[PDB]
């Protein structure tokens, strides 16, 4: 019934399969975004400074196969279309571990992986319902 | 020269390489459109019925390598990946083999599907044709010879 | 300072999207490619007379044209493979008539390699400074 809770202070916002995470009191604009069709979802995390909100960071996130819950694939900027994405293993370790450093001072750490996990399958499961619901409802003569 | 008909009344209208074919039945509207580009398209039928014409269910098909079409996937969608898709792997075969026959009493059929094939392949090489004509026509500079 | 293409093109560059453009004798050629992972690129004509067409071209003569489509200003594109060998002849002619040649090709791999390595550095460096406290 109830949706499961995000800890550090998050704002959920649903528009159909597509969910956005806003971390609720920060310095900057950081966004987490996932869709329950594209449960270990692919998501993206978007960083927009106070200083410039011209351009914001985008990183490409994943949750690997067989210690870090998620990994970075790559990494761009966007402006608030083609960009410069860099994939993540051409990085050195060290650049790696600041991104994931990076990432973890504004909450997106493992603890925020595994939640993102329950609440994925949470909205994939509520979704599905639904949609059978409305396709009995189409389909049932 | 001329297409192949389609059994059921339904209308053909080509734009560029996207195909729809449109029948009526019993006030929902039916929708099946294809691409082009030996011719099995996958193809996408859309059913809006009269009741509400705000959503319509929308199936992807497509020509497996017995049915001759199989539906792989199934949404709504407004008349926007925001919308819920279900794989058909997914579904209890009572629930496929009912969509499947939601499906062909709408004429969505292996007839339709047959049909479909002749005619796919048809628009296939009427297009090559003009499109040749055209390719020809917009570098005629390069003739060595000139008819007159 | 980046490579110059020889025949008078201008470049620009929108984000990993490069364009070369020339005005021939009354058709406007471009040329697109993109800098970020010898490139593939495409030719667009436009004569003075309202479509375009368009050549998809890659390395595989230095260059190919992969496929052909016209575009106005969900398209039918032709395989090059179903053409015979003298229009497809006929299709090159056209195109070294509009500069784009061997010599194009060969300083389109060298502009490239350029602002591939360009973007690279100047990406690494506002990452960092992003990510840097």
């Amino acid at each position: 019934k109830t949706l499961p809770k995000m800890s550090g202070g998050w704002e959920l916002e649903l528009n159909g399969t597509e969910a956005k995470l806003v971390r609720k009191v920060a310095g900057e604009k950081i966004t987490v975004t996932f869709n329950i069709n594209n449960s270990t979802p692919n998501f993206v995390v978007e960083v927009i400074k106070n200083d410039d909100g011209k351009k914001a960071l985008v990183l490409d996130c994943h949750y690997p196969e067989d210690s870090d819950i998620f990994s970075i694939r790559e990494v761009s900027f966007q402006s608030t279309d083609t960009n410069y994405t860099l994939n993540t293993d051409s990085l050195d370790w060290a650049l790696y571990d600041h991104l994931m450093d990076f990432l973890a001072d504004r909450g997106v750490d493992n603890t925020f992986a595994d939640e993102l996990v329950e609440l994925s399958t949470a909205l994939e499961h509520q979704e599905y319902i639904t949609f059978l619901e409305d396709l009995k409802s189409f389909v049932k003569s």
